[PDB]
């Protein structure tokens, strides 16, 4: 994480950079970036996934410099996020087909990482607001996770009780929570889910792509309590061991966020 | 329609069949290989269109200008530990995949639909509303089969499509992707808006002070460890911006 | 010689055009006969009911000219078309007739090679013949390339036809002719393969403009508007393993205006 | 050639069109548009493809109305290619699943054409300039083909010695040659290769689509010696016979090119 | 460097950059060594000829300052690049070496995981290291992350490198660094999977603009322009079942202009 004053003064620009690590489960000291092997075929009535098998959303709050010397002014300044550049880091590591992965056929190379994937990021001036939805409301989630409380069969579709802030790193399982489109007034989020056994990962990198964060009125996320929030989930697919066991593989996400100062009325 | 703000929102639940009290959002397991002459699907096996009528506040009518919409809970498909058949010995569960249909509509009247059947001889179950007096021509275009989407969880998705020859006061959008191995591909973002205005700059007009939302979001098939398959669907969020229009 | 647009001057016409997939018996409207396979090129005699054909309709329009021997005339000009394939959700019936994907599983979706095509013009669609096998012996009731040779498997300019009869020109024999069709706009996509997924969109918010670079749409000769289509959605696989083409109807809504022309 | 203003007026525009047949190998008198059946698994040291097994680029020269080439004359113009309409002809012929092709399974229809494909066209005022690259530099190419001369292992990557003009129809194998991005100043070319066993052909037709041939300065190919050059390769995929043998299938390409007169000095 | 106006009063440079796939013997230029599989993470020692590496070249340019004493100096600025992968049709040879798709059939096409990447800059490309397996023992002649840890499988900021040697930095170890490369533009797409079809386009009508948001392209501060690439097209499957990477060369044509800058 670096917070850099690119330009100072009234028209100040600050660039915040950071690399957000993935939270795939990390089943031993050597397997950072992977999950525990996947179980299968648990009855819905006895579905108790292990903690280290569940990828969780990544998040961080980045403190920004205070802008207001006198808190009793009629107007106060706030950091406004204007643009974000982002990409997934280490995509070429998946070209290692010699380590650990099941041969595609006799005398062949290892099997590429492939299968269901989810790539998501958000940038806001408040914590990302999430809505809970479950495959199976009867899943018994493990200690260390934060999941929908008092779920019912309606939790498999839409149960408006399941509202959360993404307010803890490595705790909200990706399978339990989605960004909430009915809230998030002060966050922009973007995600794509691609499901299936043989889905190919397709990932682009370039330092020439920028996403504008301004809304229809030309206003970007406003950093409340001088806090910038970054969130991500980048499940790249499944790694298949020679035994046949499968593990999720994730990668870190880079953010470069440009901010300016906006004058707001003192509430 | 003469010269020219409020926001309404809704989470609309999917109607996949719901075969028991625990399997909300799924269908009954699929049967297969029924002869066309003896094809009698059970009600809980048949996903239906979802719809809701939203009342609005009382010369002037409410005009729908934009909609933001997305499918809710897409990441729930990353649960590969519960119920699904292993992809191979020692592997994880099989993802939901296969034929899917994602559709929504926003209008000032109920959605107008046209009936088309795979098999006109299908015997549809009590509780469903399906094309009446079907013939072989119902497998192609039979103009008899007109309906309003006027009841939730009643019009099977397999029997009905939005009618492009009507719906003057509704905008609708749908994509069907068929095949046993089709990957679900679903996007979420709060930065995307669909404009509902036509080429005259007029959106759906809510006569009777009612807004209609409609959807179908069949995500694919869930394959149980036994090999049986069930449709899985997800709720759809709508946020609709409306303005007052003189008429 | 096209003059100015006139401004009563607008009309809309609409039509649903049924597919012509072969219709092997009275129950199987919208399907073909089961597909044969592995016929030697020297003994390839497909049955009529196995061959999907192009659909077409001629729509008469109000007769605008009292006297065709005047210096100037009025003609109907097609300006836009809205079009949609009808009944796409019917493929969500996986309980009827189709082969199980595996033991205890649901039926196999319709999938595989498909072709989606439409045209709107003021003359019949003009077609060019090309054959997989020039030696195919086509059945009575079809209209296919006459006097075909090996060159008919590539480009043989002899094979020019008008789409002037419904349910007669096999899709496998004929394509729209890009060297003609001055007065028709056409659009088609072929996707081939064993397992290709159908992907079909519906919306009442999409309009195709038919005006050329000079701002002129198709002009309706003899006050007739022509619509044409082919919508082979894929193959249906029966429990036995046999396969049949499945097609669907196409809707057209066409806006026309009056255009002054010189005689 | 210094480029001046576009000229308009009487006879300052023309349109030419052509259908260019594919050159897939044509293994006998009945199998025009196909190749000979594919061999497989030849060691790189003993790889001797038969001529009839090798698809080649197609090309033709279209004469244009004669303009005076005398650089000192008082009305010096060249034809300039502005747009091209083009599509592959006969795509629906692949819906014949009754003739020749292996059944997909017992009682099923024939197997569709599918697999690796290449769709390419070029329009220019000179012959298309090509660069040679080989899968295997040791391939022994057959009489009647023009292939990279005296190749080395570097010819499997980039060997700048392998420069050729597409100056003969049905002679330059598609597998040996690509358009050269370091030349072709006076040609516009466009190609897509999609490889794989089960790749679906995807082909669009419409008479409403046009490709603009003007560069960033608004200048299209200028036709030297009043000749317009068209080139193509349209390998649609592999046809699988009942035996399991495979043959390339190709189709003709249509071109309609609009040209205008350009003043030059 | 303080950037002033464009000097008005433009050149082009070009390069074909060869791929560095491993080249296991004198006849298999453009391929890797056969791929091993199923090595335990604890005993993963890939041979050098099995590892594709990034390609790079430096293009020398003449200094523009006849007087090096002027208040304002001049530098070459890269404005646009035309680029293309060369020899894509060579994959239509299904008669040589590749495993038959089925009895009596043709050879198996090249397919599977692929990576297509290029960069143009006024400084060598700046890279960040990320590993599949931090315990991999890389072979002599490669340059790979130093003193890796488990964090090197996600993001370890210690692993910074310059692409300063051709055929040395394995593609599997390194990515362009989005936190640096102020003076380089880079573009890459990774597509992974066993049966992924190569999809490659060629046209001489496509240009990539290299100007940033302020209208300034990479500046050749030391009178040098750097081109970099990786074009792994997929896997070639031999008749025996063994697999090898196949790569192809990349062409670059770069338009340069003269840019006034303040003298340091
Ligand atoms: C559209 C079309 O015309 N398809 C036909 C193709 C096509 O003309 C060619 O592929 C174009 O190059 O030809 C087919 O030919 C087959 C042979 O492949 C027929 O000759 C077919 O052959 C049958 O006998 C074959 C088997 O014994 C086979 C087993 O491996 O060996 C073949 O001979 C080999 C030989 O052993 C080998 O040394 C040599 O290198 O290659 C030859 C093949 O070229 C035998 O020919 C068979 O398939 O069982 C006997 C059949 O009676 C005969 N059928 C006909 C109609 O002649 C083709 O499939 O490629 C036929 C296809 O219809
Ligand atoms: C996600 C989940 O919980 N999946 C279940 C799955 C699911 O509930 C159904 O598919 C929804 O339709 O059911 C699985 O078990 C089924 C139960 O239906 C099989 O055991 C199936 O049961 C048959 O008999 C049933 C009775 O068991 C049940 O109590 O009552 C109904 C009538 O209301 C039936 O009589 C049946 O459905 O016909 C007998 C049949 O042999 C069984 N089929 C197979 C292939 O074994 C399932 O589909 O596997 C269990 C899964 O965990
Ligand atoms: C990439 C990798 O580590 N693959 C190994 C996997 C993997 O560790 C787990 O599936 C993650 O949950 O484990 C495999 O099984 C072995 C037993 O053969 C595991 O118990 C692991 O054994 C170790 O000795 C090892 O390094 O392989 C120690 C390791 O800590 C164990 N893993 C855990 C989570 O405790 C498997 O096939 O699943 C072996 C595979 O190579
Ligand atoms: C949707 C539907 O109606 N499917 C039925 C099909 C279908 O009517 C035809 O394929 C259309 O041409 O027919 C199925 O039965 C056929 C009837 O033709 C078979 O029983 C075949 O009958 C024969 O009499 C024949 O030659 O047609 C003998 C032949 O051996 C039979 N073929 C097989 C593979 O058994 C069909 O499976 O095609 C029944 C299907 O429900
Ligand atoms: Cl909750
Ligand atoms: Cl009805
Ligand atoms: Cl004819
Ligand atoms: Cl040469
Ligand atoms: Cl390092």
């Amino acid at each position: 994480v670096e917070v850099l004053e690119v330009k100072t003064g009234v028209d100040a620009i600050t660039e915040v950079e950071c690399f957000l690590n993935p939270e795939m489960g990390d089943p031993d000291e050597n397997l950072r970036g992977f999950s525990l092997k996947l179980s299968a075929e648990n009855d819905f009535s006895s579905d108790s996934p292990e903690r280290k098998m569940l990828p969780c959303y990544s998040t961080a709050r980045i403190p920004l410099p205070n802008l207001n010397e006198d808190l009793t002014c009629g107007n106060l300044l706030m950091w406004e996020a204007v643009t974000v550049q982002t990409e997934v880091i280490g995509i070429t590591s998946m070209l290692n087909l010699h380590a650990g992965s099941q041969k595609v056929h006799e005398h062949g190379g290892g099997k590429p990482i492939q299968g269901s994937n989810f790539h998501f990021f958000a940038v806001g001036g408040d914590p990302l607001e999430m809505q809970g939805v479950l495959m199976n409301y009867r899943t018994k989630y493990p200690d260390g996770t934060i999941t929908p409380k008092n779920p019912t069969a309606q939790s498999q579709v839409m149960n408006t009780d399941h509202k959360a802030y993404l307010d803890k790193n490595n705790a909200y399982p990706v399978e339990c929570w989605v960004p909430d489109p009915s809230r998030n007034e002060n966050t922009r989020y973007f995600g794509t889910f691609t499901g299936g056994e043989n889905v190919p990962p397709v990932l682009h990198v370039t330092n020439t792509a920028t996403t504008v964060l301004l809304d229809e009125q030309g206003v970007g996320p406003l950093c409340k309590a001088d806090s910038l929030y970054v969130s991500a989930a980048d499940i790249c697919g499944l790694f298949t061991n020679s035994s046949g066991t499968q593990q999720w593989r994730g990668l870190a996400r880079y953010f470069k966020i440009r901010l300016r100062k906006r004058s707001v009325k003192n509430p």
